[PDB]
């Protein structure tokens, strides 16, 4: 929709221009270019033009044009960029370092004759001189360290493994020992009817104890263990890490073989069904399986570099008061020595004409980034490719966990 699309049929050469202040460290970042809207490709050098950068160079992606995003046909009347040009739009963000300090940004992005010119003013606050900013302490890149649907898939299995194991605690403790309670299980399927919990295997899984004293503090009802197993690998999942992805998959190697033991004795020796349990058997798996998957990932991904995501989501939703948008989106910015250093964006623009622009339905900007280096430059300067492309609406069921409803909550 609207006139300013037209714009973009082709390639549209770039310009962007930066003035800066870090904790009172002035600098002048100068890029050039080009972009393609119909591929969401953009292909950018910048040069500091006043020394060295005294912040690292992936810290200020998102600052230095959102305009060359691919927008499917479907989501074209959802593009408020290219809506908003050729008279441009105003684009400000305030973006948080955790534990650090804050940018605060304000663009121009407007067309001046066949260019398309970014000219900002940025200015940081706050800032710690050995943080991972000042110190220099960020990795040359904008990848992701884990694909994002392993991260969202362990955390989901790890929610419900907890709230099974919740759920199991609570029948243990005030369902189990009623006899109504086993009277009504004698007639009737239900969720909360097993007949292992006042068992044997009830405690401790049956073994260890007898291998500990059987009345000690480490014979304790399975869903306890549950509780803690599950809470500490959401815990270590978050951690990327050698050391961490080796205790994962020793701790789910145990879980794998408890669960075939207690299922055996479910189908055999204690002949019965538990709904409970077979599903915690089946969560068991499958955190199996991701452990193993990220153990393959951290020995292989050097060779599947080529086929990485290394996307980040730009979730924007209309703000009719200004006429115009916000966005919001965290970038994880990973550290030398392993750690991870979170930047939190909150983003708005507004229109810098008077035209009709496109308000959208809530919706986000997939982006991955490439950076690397000019064997010919000697100052210090940064290439950049990148690729946008716009998602999160479709009528389809098939392709629901693509939908912006979802992808919000986990981020």
């Amino acid at each position: 929709m609207s006139k300013g699309e037209e714009l973009f049929t082709g390639v549209v050469p770039i310009l962007v221009e930066l003035d800066g202040d870090v904790n009172g460290h002035k600098f002048s970042v100068r890029g050039e270019g080009e972009g393609d809207a119909t591929n969401g490709k953009l292909t950018l050098k910048f040069i500091c033009t006043t020394g060295k950068l005294p912040v690292p160079w992936p810290t200020l992606v998102t600052t230095l044009v959102q305009c060359f995003s691919r927008y499917p046909d479907h989501m074209k009347r959802h593009d408020f960029f290219k809506s908003a040009m050729p008279e441009g739009y105003v684009q400000e963000r305030t973006i948080s370092f955790k534990d650090d300090g804050t940018y605060k940004t304000r663009a121009e992005v407007k067309f001046e004759g066949d260019t398309l010119v970014n000219r900002i003013e940025l200015k940081g606050i706050d800032f710690k001189e050995d943080g991972n900013i000042l110190g220099h302490k960020l990795e040359y890149n904008l990848r992701v360290s884990t694909p994002r649907w392993e991260r969202i898939a362990r955390v989901l299995v790890c929610l419900l493994g907890i709230l099974l194991s919740l759920y199991a605690f609570h029948v243990e403790r005030e369902h189990a020992r009623d006899p109504s309670y086993k009277a009504l299980c004698d007639v009737s399927s239900s969720i909360s009817c097993s007949k292992v919990f006042g068992s044997r295997w009830g405690r401790g899984f049956g073994l260890l104890g007898s291998i500990f004293g059987n009345d000690s503090a480490l014979n304790q009802p399975n869903s306890v263990y549950g509780i803690v197993f599950y809470a500490f690998q959401l815990l270590l999942g978050m951690t990327v890490s050698a050391m961490a992805a080796l205790i994962l998959m020793t701790t789910s190697i145990m879980s794998v073989v408890g669960s075939l033991y207690l299922g055996y004795i479910l189908y055999f020796v204690l002949k019965d069904l538990c709904v409970i349990c077979v599903t915690t058997y089946a969560l068991n798996f499958i955190l199996f399986v991701l452990n193993y998957k990220r153990l393959v990932y951290l020995n292989e991904a050097w060779k599947q570099k080529l086929k990485q995501d290394n996307s980040h989501n730009v979730y924007i939703t209309a703000d009719k008061q200004k006429n115009g948008i916000k966005a919001n989106f965290k970038i994880r910015h990973n550290v030398e020595d392993g750690s991870v250093q979170l930047a939190d964006h909150y983003q708005q623009n507004t229109p810098i004409g008077d035209g009709p622009v496109l308000l959208p339905d809530n919706h986000y900007l997939s982006t991955q980034s490439v950076l690397s280096k000019d064997p010919n430059e000697k100052r210090d300067h940064m290439v950049l490719l990148e690729f946008v492309t716009a998602a999160g609406i479709t009528h389809g069921m098939d392709e629901l966990y693509k939908s912006n409803s979802l992808e919000v909550l986990f981020q």
